């Protein structure tokens, strides 16, 4: 029957992210997933695949906990939904704004506010930087600095943050007040920078540009511990340290946009205790829930908390609220997820079988030829296809080896993402991988690799 | 042990819509809410209150229905989340998609797309008016119009569409390029105008406004059938045929905020149905899914979506997606509520007990000294204080008339909502709202009104 639904689907689904006309005529297929099961997905036709890619950096404890269905479940019984307006609350609320303050966030965060997307949350991250800024009495000091490749989603203003292309054509972005400096990828760092020279470089860069525009304009930099869409990006060693020294020296929020290495994903609690951050602002979504639910957080700090509280006295309550902050069966997935992540401890094994993984795929694709680099740290990792390594000429864009690989690694039952801007091919599996999971991941990638570079060399 | 609950919602919690520094102090006192049923929820301290609010405009099918609790649960068990991206879907969210625009949605409406707040819809409305323009090569025409009193969202360009200074202070709001006409309250009308003299004058008035901004300019207008949040102001008889005629004469698209009049609210299918507004986009949230289930659509008319199909074949797929949009549970949450809509007829039960409700509190409340306008449409309604009804002269705003009638509402054991900026007490119950039921909010409303107005005046 899954004919009738493909003709609905295309008369009237507009999807995100998907090519409106070949979806419309057929020309792009459709797929219907009926369920999931630890770390594979099963589709419309019987096949099961391995999801490699865990949704979008999302499904963390893996597909088909029930125990996280019972807990919706129970909550959407007793009580699915009021709302948390003027000092409402429930139960699961409460104990998930504590638990991630308590256990998961790093030292001197202070409150939790709630959306229900990544996007949103950049949005109120946006909201709360201005607000800061006015009642402190520097109506001036409003720009934002993202980063080219940044991914921060898909909003006018949070698109603007974002530093690809394809979430601005047509929209007229980025909008004036949003900058972009350097993406820190070493790899395609001007030739003959050594690391540690690149991330002087890097800090320059920012430094000039905070100069250029005017410190006193200036309010926040937001950045991803690692670049997930853009994609999987690590920084160098002492990136993050140099560009907090700059960002002190001139009186400039740092928000951590956390929404892929949040709650376990890099092997550690957070990216930002990873690395040595100290933000001011922590964005959330995606592993707080592993998607069961939607949810999104943003995590205050103690500078920027005690500033919204004294200025309520004289500026009364803030005027920012979404009509589902806070949403019940949202939370109550949030801490069933949580529950799991903390009974299993999927943050060490996401420690211990991304490293394995990571290490595995450097044996095997490192002077493929194929390759130009392979990158990534924790449960995330890639692989960037070059025409020329050495020189850091990609292929045609025409060519779609990316897209050509990730395809491949498809018809061999394994779900990787050819990531945009670019020919590369990513991983972000569930935290629940083994080690036996990994080789086979490494197995299909290699066949893959080897046909495609087969086909284009 | 709700003493300790409190202790971390004051430490961790960021509540919307809360004062900051009263709520962290406790002179905001908080309220857990631990159950609900019909149209009564139960607080921590035992206490069942009557919802004359139903949350926030969108607990529509009521408390409590557990149909709605096991429509979420099997989809969580089956699948609760895998992405849309790529043609990707779910059986669930291709079938809510053809049951909105067959059965629900006005003629001509072709595709829905998915995201789990009004904001997030009305940001995608905005994203999708620029697409539309620049594909078009119409470059200049950006602006948005939208009205005075308007609630479009708590973003910062949906605050900015917004026209209630609350959303825009101290975050810069609003943004340029977005304008507001007038606010369609005829008992504000300029002194003397009959209705068919203030429909022209608002006519004129954005005629004026878009001839003085540059029609090739201006893209789109946003309007709430009937203004909620703003609140509860039912338009002039005519006004959307005037409106509709201005904008057809300057190429506007028209965008219907159904938010709130959506899925039965005002005794109609949709407002636009009602009011014989034929718009290009709408948005709905709230009642689409009653609130068991965060999700927003925004439904695209045949015109915008063939301009975006067409201009997928030159420019590729559109860069727009949220992570979560078509997200499985959601959707799942959405069908039941349909179902529930459907069977129980409860858009005329809307039509029928909201008609007798607005009529019963015309009854007990004009002429009454306290109150210079009753006002409301199907399930809405709303009394304004004033201090002169016909001079037209309100209160001192530091009197908080509004705020203490619904306190006194409170203490008998009724939620009605003291609107935002005015002194007006607003109603939007549950639909499935009984004669008896609606009779006793009314007599809590009289004693409230009676009580204020005997201390007050
Ligand atoms: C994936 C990601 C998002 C996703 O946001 P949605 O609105 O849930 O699509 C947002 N911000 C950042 C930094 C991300 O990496
Ligand atoms: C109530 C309303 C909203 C609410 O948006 P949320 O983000 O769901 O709180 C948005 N837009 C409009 C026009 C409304 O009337």
């Amino acid at each position: 029957d899954f004919d009738q639904l493909f003709e609905q689907d295309r008369a009237h689904f507009m999807h995100p992210s998907t090519h409106a006309h070949d979806h419309a005529s057929g020309a792009l297929p459709g797929r219907i997933i009926t369920g999931a099961s630890g770390i594979r997905i099963r589709d419309h036709e019987g096949r099961e695949l391995i999801d490699a890619f865990a949704g979008l950096y999302c499904v963390n404890i893996g597909y088909g906990r029930t125990e996280v269905a019972d807990a919706i479940y129970k909550q959407a019984k007793e009580l699915a939904y009021y709302h948390t307006y003027v000092g409402h609350s429930t139960e699961a609320i409460i104990e998930l704004s504590s638990r991630i303050i308590r256990d998961w966030a790093p030292a001197g965060m202070k409150k939790v506010y709630y959306g229900l997307s990544g996007s949103d949350a950049n949005e109120t991250q946006i909201k709360l930087v201005r607000y800061y800024n006015n009642v402190l009495g520097r109506p001036q000091k409003k720009k934002i600095i993202s980063r080219q490749r940044g991914y921060h989603g898909s909003g006018i203003m949070t698109g603007s943050l974002t530093g690809l292309p394809s979430f601005h054509q047509h929209f007229d972005l980025p909008v004036e007040g949003i900058k972009h400096t350097v993406c820190p990828h070493w790899y395609k760092a001007p030739a003959g920078m050594d690391e540690a020279a690149f991330v002087r470089y890097c800090a320059d860069e920012l430094e000039k540009l905070i100069l250029a525009e005017g410190p006193d304009t200036v309010a926040a930099f937001i950045g991803e511990p690692v670049m997930g869409t853009g994609g999987i990006i690590v920084p160098p060693k002492g990136y993050w340290e140099a560009i907090q020294a700059v960002l002190n020296k001139y009186d400039v929020l740092l928000i951590a946009d956390e929404v892929v290495c949040a709650f376990g994903r890099l092997g550690s609690k957070m990216g930002s205790q990873r690395y040595g951050m100290r933000p001011d602002l922590i964005t959330t979504a995606k592993g707080l829930t592993s998607a069961y639910a939607p949810l999104s957080a943003v995590i205050v700090g103690e500078k920027v908390w005690d500033v919204i509280e004294k200025a309520s006295q004289k500026e009364g309550a803030m005027g920012h609220g979404w009509t589902y902050s806070g949403h019940p069966i949202c939370a109550a997935a949030a801490l069933a997820n949580l529950d799991i992540l903390e009974r299993e401890n999927l943050t060490a094994n996401a420690a211990d079988v991304g490293a394995y993984l990571n290490q595995r795929l450097r044996e095997t694709f490192e002077g493929h030829p194929l390759v130009g680099e392979v990158r990534g740290d924790g449960m995330l990792a890639a692989l960037e296809f070059m025409a020329d390594r050495e020189a850091r000429t990609p292929f045609d864009p025409a060519l779609k080896v990316g897209p050509k690989v990730s395809a491949a690694c498809l018809e061999d039952g394994m779900i990787a993402r050819a990531m945009p801007h670019g020919d590369i091919l990513g991983f972000a599996p569930p935290l629940v991988l083994t080690r036996a999971e990994a080789d086979e991941i490494v197995g299909i990638a290699k066949a893959a690799v080897d046909e495609v570079a087969g086909e284009v060399l």
